């Protein structure tokens, strides 16, 4: 019937986190389901991406989307990167069923399909969480502003 059209933010574990707002990860892995459909800000958790996951994922995705993929210069932590439009959230079953091309991209039971990945120009000192949490009134705006400019790639 109705839902809070507020700017929510879902933290992610790098590098994936960045890969999302970058345009490589069009899906999110979570052990829970979120009927939230619309805009969802992606933030990089406090965890740091290992040199094994980045190097591996870099080559892994390169063959999943194309060696001509993109990749960030670094991977920050505890800051808002960008945002992704959550189209739908399928499960290990539906996800692959409909999106069998990215059935491996995620392992979680409930995959959150996102699109229009954009990385904000300015990051804010925020804390991530394994679940969905309403952004800070002050952050909401700033985040909407950081979308004034993008990298040279896009």
């Amino acid at each position: 019937g109705s839902s809070g059209s507020s700017g929510w933010c879902l933290s992610v574990h790098q590098p994936w986190a960045s890969l999302l707002v970058r345009g490589i990860k069009r899906v999110e892995g979570r052990s829970w389901y979120t009927p939230h459909r619309g805009r969802l800000w992606i933030a990089a958790t406090a965890k740091k991406p290992s040199p094994q996951e980045v190097s591996e994922l870099q080559a892994t995705y390169r063959l999943l989307r194309g060696k001509d993929v993109e990749f960030p210069n670094d991977y920050p932590s505890g800051c808002l990167l960008g945002c992704v439009d959550l189209i739908d959230c399928l499960s290990q079953k539906q996800f692959k069923e409909q999106f069998p091309d990215i059935s491996q991209e995620s392992d979680s039971p409930f995959v959150f399909i996102c699109k229009n990945p954009q990385e904000m120009v300015v990051k804010f000192p925020i804390k991530g969480n394994p679940k969905i949490w309403k952004l800070d009134s002050k952050i909401h705006q700033g985040a909407k502003k950081g979308l004034m400019k993008q990298n040279k790639a896009v």
